[PDB]
């Protein structure tokens, strides 16, 4: 039974609903007591909480051809706090099993599932699974240049075609928690390699690193030798081009 292989989810305001077929039965509990100012404009003070991976059980389904693409509906960050989502659109809890969320509400997502049916999310509400079409990372790494979230291989080697030599996309699986890429552009050629994620939801690319932050895996491979064809040097931008700079220069002390 739970036969679909029609061509669900289409390009549209309130996308279709997945089959329930996964039921956790409870999840897990206390991620975070903090929200945020409801600002259309404002900037990042900290880095933006994602360090050893709470998004576990991973499958890496076959993925068809989804082909659209609708605009990054980022609207900012937090001051140093775990990645926080957003609604974009409202759902009704159909159960016990569904968290009811409404558009314009700041959730927290524990993780998804393998299968990529739902996403366990967190808010005012209480707890239960939200679809991912209806939802979006805000106070994820994604708001950096260099992370670009839950994305298609094809939104991934696009935004990297516009890249060069040393161009890096570091982002995750759609349908496959703690599944995540990183795809370099080098000479023009476009080549991704797999971030492994051990048992607790540390992160490594290479036998050699280790990795309890995504941000110390990219930082580590902007500077290292370690089965890089490139060292990460500069990402791939996003559609509309941010303004974002620094230097902060080198004053040395040995004792």
């Amino acid at each position: 039974m739970g036969q679909q292989p029609g061509k669900v989810l289409g390009d549209q305001r309130r996308p279709s609903l997945p089959a329930l077929h996964f039921i956790k039965g409870a999840g897990k509990r206390e991620s975070s007591r903090h929200g945020g100012p409801h600002c259309n404009v404002f900037v990042e003070h900290e880095a933006l909480q994602r360090p050893v991976a709470s998004d576990f059980e991973p499958q890496g389904l076959s993925e068809a051809a989804r082909w659209n693409s609708k605009e990054n509906l980022l609207a900012g960050p937090s001051e140093n706090d775990p990645n926080l989502f957003v609604a974009l659109y409202d759902f009704v809890a159909s159960g016990d099993n569904t968290l009811s969320i409404t558009k314009g509400e700041k959730l927290r997502v524990l993780g998804y599932n393998h299968n990529g049916e739902w996403a366990e999310a967190q808010t005012k509400n209480g707890q239960g699974w939200v679809p991912s079409n209806y939802i979006t990372p805000v106070n994820s790494l994604e708001k950096h240049s260099w992370y670009h979230g839950p994305v298609s291989r094809n939104a991934a080697e696009y935004l990297l075609s516009s890249g060069i030599n040393g161009s890096f996309l570091v982002r995750e699986s759609e349908s496959s928690p703690g599944q995540r890429s990183i795809s370099l552009r080098y000479e023009g050629r476009v080549y991704h390699y797999r971030i492994n994620t051990a048992s607790d939801g540390k992160l490594y690319v290479s036998s050699e690193s280790r990795f309890n932050t995504l941000a110390e895996l990219v930082h580590h491979h902007s500077t290292v030798a370690d089965g890089l064809i490139t060292t990460l040097h500069y990402p791939a931008p996003k559609r509309n081009k941010p303004t974002v700079y620094g230097v902060s220069p080198n004053y040395d002390k040995w004792e």
